[PDB]
């Protein structure tokens, strides 16, 4: 036990040393308990000895460090222990032995900075609510001698060691210390005057006052009010800061060329000036020069610039902050109450004229020159959108990208946010920056693809924002320049750009078009042009703008425009296989969902039918061509090339039927009845090729082509059923059939034949039509389920789309079809709790969340839709099956986060007992468990005595007078969910496994805080108009 390490310090000879020293201090972690005291207060008095012998001598010093900072770790290490029982005097004795040697002072500095730092990174994630501030005032008086020893060491020090480490100690304790020591003391000035025009104490003088200012100070008055010291603070840094950086620098491009220590500084900068703005802008306001407010901001605009991600979020955020905090004032008037006569800002969206405003005393315009700035970096630094879908890579072309990181979006919607805040601020001068720039990408050269990608990404972004006559003009503008450049312009790139950017910007405003109905042909057709170019992204773009445009102003299609002779649709209709000549499939199924919101637009049946049927003419004769095909021989169907044409035939009819809803009947009965024969012929297809090649044929590309076709088919009719508002006429023409050609062949089917999408189906007929499918419930069950399980069985983990798709199905039947459910033989019954069961034992936390609802939905049902003797019988097996099940994976390390629903289960178990309310109490479930458990009768007792036996499995170390309080607990709080869960959590919490386990048991109570949060920005962001994307709406 390190008598060794005393003799290996100095005998020995130099890592096996080191290397002893962190077997010292793991067993200092690993063991206190055991140390008698003697030895304790020795090993501490010899380890500040042997940090003592080194320290004397500089050179000492620098000769020795590394083991110095091995000693401190263990100080350290030792201290989180020790130190906190009792230990005073070791700040003294520190505070003595700055006042021995310049050295050791040094190391205490650094000792200090290493507990401080091991300490507050504990306590800064703590948000400093009570507890912070209770250790600061504990330990108030000890940090105003270790102030006394920062201040006068910062007064004597002559080595630039010293007034580092000095700093570093002083900035790790800046919250602790009391706040009013540190303002009436001249600190402040002592900082500044020396140690921040130094280049190398400059930065870490900068953090500390960057600390300061963030300080809060909760009391205007409840100690002293420091917005006058503050104040002067604020002013003398900013004017030495204005000593150190020349006006006319360029931080854009000086910054590249610059080392890290630099670039940390103008960090360190920003943190200040967003710091001290964010916690004390009035102060700096109410000041009569107003210089500083626009300096400092002018600061932040020129850092803003900087082309860093960090820099620039930080910068970002205040941004935002600040001109949230501008507008709302603006948002507070007295005008809205006149927006009934068309002045002011009506709740909903639309920026009023700034004219109108510029005579009140207003905030905003004492910022009204930097605004100006910063709308214009706004721009500069805007990203690229989620609807573009065409980036230029590093190496040069022009290519298609799926997704992009979460990072890149959530800083995409503060920036679109900030900018229309500032849209809001003055619609006059933000269109007058946004004009100018276009029509310097228009002729004044200023072209880049970058600039315009960003003008125009910027403009897009700001639609709902002004209101619709500037908003008119304005798009009007902009949309004869892109034009412009669009035939202007060659070459596969360039037009590549400017379609994109057109295609977005027109995509952001359907409310324009829906009154300029000239645009909206005009950029239709562009759209077509643009679609027929040979790069992929644009044709995806045009057609997802064409769909964006089509779901919006579907109206104008159908309706006749006094321009033209005929409406836009049929003209749309005729030249549509000319249109989708270049497409993909992918590209084509988009089309013609927005045809179909189109037809969906019709509001006159005939017609309706008329256009749905001229529409799908092209996948109905293709598909009457194929049937025949077919019909001659059913081999063709096992072909690749036909495969894949009947799978985009389906696809186009699902995207069609998806977007025109519940008129789509017309089609799909043309259609239904050569569905069922192809479905029952691939079906005999597959048998045949299994029978000849075995059950590996199901490997094999042909079988898994006819199992596509299947799939495809099905997930049409599961489209239409969604849409269905025939429910009778569906059930009495649609359903028999389906079920007759999809059951018995499902059955029969061998079990790599078999597909899931069959019980996907169900799941979904069942769950639109309710209690319709309760008659037909028997055939699914006879064909399905005894099958299906034995795939589980022999096979724990194989076929889990089945398995997922199998428990929905049982979830669905149960919740929407649980009248029909009374029906099943018991043995069956079994089966399903076990399904049900194991659902919840599984990783996953989703299946295990409808999992544990499923069953709940189960008792509930049983308990409050069944007759007595029914439930009590059901209880008397399965409630002991359920509560113990239940019980075992509550208890489980694993799957915690199915809690929530756990919780309530067992609430639900006990309310069946003893409820709490009834003038004669009512018991939902009379009779118990069979006798041969037990012949005592009584539920309660029983209940709880099994329960404590079950516990005592659990963890031995409860007391039977805990359990017996918990039980009475969950006896009495059977009606209050909230309650009775926090009780079972905290409980749960008191195990050692599980407080080390940390905590998913609070789901509940996050997930209302969401949703709250989110009501709430969802509120403030509908008051602002611009905020809300229109198909957000």
């Amino acid at each position: 036990e390190d008598p060794d390490a005393w003799l290996m310090v100095d005998e020995i000879l130099e890592q096996t040393k080191f290397l002893a020293l962190q077997v010292l201090d793991n067993v200092i972690m690993t063991r206190w308990k055991v140390l008698p005291r003697e030895q304790c207060q020795g090993i501490r008095n010899f380890v500040v000895q042997y940090i003592l012998q080194c320290s004397s001598s500089e050179e000492s010093l620098r000769t020795h460090r590394t083991l110095l900072n091995k000693l401190n770790l263990v100080l350290v290490s030792v201290l989180k222990q020790e130190w906190p029982h009792n230990w005073p005097t070791f700040i003294n004795e520190i505070v003595s032995a700055c006042h021995s040697s310049l050295s050791v002072c040094e190391n205490n500095m650094i000792i200090l900075r290493l507990l401080s730092e091991e300490v507050f990174d504990y306590s800064a994630d703590q948000m400093t609510s009570t507890k912070t501030r209770n250790l600061k005032s504990t330990m108030c008086a000890e940090f105003s001698m270790i102030f006394q020893l920062c201040q006068e060491i910062l007064n004597s020090a002559t080595q630039p060691s010293l007034i580092k480490a000095t700093l570093e100690t002083l900035l790790r304790f800046c919250n602790w210390i009391p706040l009013g020591y540190i303002f009436e003391t001249p600190l402040i000035d002592t900082l500044r005057t020396r140690f921040l025009e130094v280049p190398e104490f400059r930065n870490v003088t900068l953090q500390c006052l960057t600390e300061i200012g963030g300080l809060q100070t909760g009391g205007p008055g409840q100690p002293h009010t420091y917005d006058e010291q503050l104040i002067k603070m604020f002013t003398e840094v900013l004017t030495t800061i204005s000593n150190i950086i020349p006006l006319q620098m360029d931080l854009k491009a000086t910054y590249p060329n610059s080392n890290s220590r630099d670039q940390e500084f103008i960090q360190n900068l920003a943190l200040f000036l967003t710091s001290f703005f964010t916690m004390h802008l009035p102060l700096i306001e109410n000041l009569p020069n107003r210089d500083f407010l626009t300096h400092g901001h002018f600061y932040l605009i020129r850092i803003s610039q900087i082309d860093d991600r960090e820099i620039f979020k930080i910068c970002l955020d205040y941004w935002l902050k600040l001109v949230q905090e501008l507008y709302e004032e603006m948002q507070s008037l007295p005008l809205n109450d006149m927006s009934s006569m068309g002045l002011g800002m009506m709740s909903g969206g639309g920026a009023p004229n700034p004219a109108l405003l510029e005579h009140y005393p207003l905030r905003k315009h004492k910022y009204k020159e930097v605004l100006s700035n910063l709308r214009v970096v706004m721009i500069e630094k805007m990203v690229r959108p989620e609807e573009v879908l065409i980036v230029e890579n590093d190496e040069g072309e022009i290519v298609r990208e799926f997704v992009k990181d979460t990072d890149s979006v959530q800083l995409y919607k503060t920036i679109r946010e900030c900018l229309v805040y500032l849209t809001h601020l003055d619609v006059v001068d933000m269109e007058q920056i946004m004009t100018e720039k276009l029509a310097r990408q228009v002729d004044g050269s200023e072209w880049s693809w970058h600039n315009c990608n960003v003008l125009c990404w910027a403009i897009g972004s700001i639609s709902m924002a002004m209101n619709e006559e500037t908003e008119k003009r304005f798009l009007v503008t902009v949309i004869k320049d892109l034009l412009g450049l669009t035939e202007m312009k060659r070459g596969k790139d360039n037009k590549a750009v400017v379609a994109s950017n057109i295609m977005y910007i027109v995509g952001q405003y359907p409310r324009f078009l829906k009154a300029h109905w000239k645009f909206l042909k005009t950029v239709v057709n562009k759209l077509f042009e643009f679609m027929h170019e040979s790069h992929e992204g644009v044709q995806d773009m045009a057609c997802d703008t064409f769909i964006k445009i089509a779901k919006q102003c579907r109206r104008h299609f159908v309706a006749l425009q006094p321009s033209e002779n005929e409406p836009f649709i049929e003209e749309i209709i005729r030249n549509i296989g000319k249109i989708t000549c270049d497409l993909t499939p992918q590209q084509v199924h988009t089309f013609y969902e927005a045809c179909g919101y189109m037809v969906s637009a019709q509001g006159n049946r005939n017609q309706q039918e008329r256009l749905l049927a001229e529409l799908m003419a092209i996948p109905n004769a293709a598909w009457d061509e194929i049937i025949k095909a077919a019909t001659m021989n059913p081999g063709i169907l096992h072909e690749p090339d036909t495969i894949k044409i009947i799978g985009n035939i389906m696809k186009t009819n699902v995207s069609a039927c998806s977007s025109i809803g519940p008129y789509f009947f017309p089609q799909i009965g043309r259609l239904y009845n050569d569905m069922l024969q192809m479905y029952a012929a691939t079906s005999q297809l597959i048998s045949e090729a299994v029978a000849r090649d075995g059950e590996i044929a199901t490997k094999m590309p042909k079988v898994r082509g006819l199992r596509t076709i299947k799939k495809e088919i099905l997930k049409l009719v599961e489209t239409f059923v969604e849409k269905a508002e025939d429910l009778q006429a569906v059930r009495s023409q649609m359903i028999p059939g389906l079920l007759d050609s999809v059951l018995v062949d499902y059955n029969r089917n061998v079990p790599g034949a078999r597909d899931a999408e069959v019980l996907k189906a169900m799941t979904v007929i069942i769950t639109r039509l309710q209690g319709l499918m309760e008659d037909q419930v028997p055939a699914i069950m006879e064909n399905v389920f005894e099958c299906t399980l034995d795939m589980i069985n022999k096979d724990f983990a194989e076929y889990p789309e089945h398995r997922v798709e199998f428990f929905n199905l049982l979830r669905a039947i149960n919740l929407y079809c649980f009248p029909a459910l009374l029906k099943l033989d018991n043995r069956q019954f079994k089966f399903v709790i076990d399904s049900c069961m194991w659902a919840s034992k599984h990783d996953n936390r989703d299946v295990e969340t409808a999992g544990l609802n499923m069953c709940l939905e189960l008792i509930n049902n049983i308990a409050e839709k069944t007759d007595v003797q029914t439930c009590n019988a059901f209880f008397n097996q399965f409630f002991i099956r359920i509560l113990q099940d239940v019980f075992f994976v509550l208890t489980d390390t694993d799957h915690k986060a199915g809690f929530k629903t756990q919780s309530m289960l067992l609430m639900r178990l006990f309310y069946f007992v003893h409820p709490a309310d009834g003038s004669a109490p009512k018991i939902q479930g009379p009779i118990y468990q069979p006798d041969q458990a037990q012949p005592g009768t009584g539920n309660r007792e029983f209940l709880a005595n099994f329960v404590g036996t079950l516990l005592q499995n659990a963890f031995a170390n409860l007391t039977p007078l805990q359990i017996t309080t918990f039980v009475k607990d969950c006896f009495e709080l059977n009606t209050q969910y909230d309650k009775f869960r926090v009780v079972l959590r905290d409980f749960l919490i008191s195990l050692r496994e599980f407080a080390g386990d940390n905590a998913e048991l609070y789901q509940v109570e996050k997930e209302q805080q969401e949703r709250e949060a989110r009501a709430a920005d969802l509120e403030r962001r509908s008051k602002v108009g611009g905020l809300l994307k229109p198909s957000e709406l």
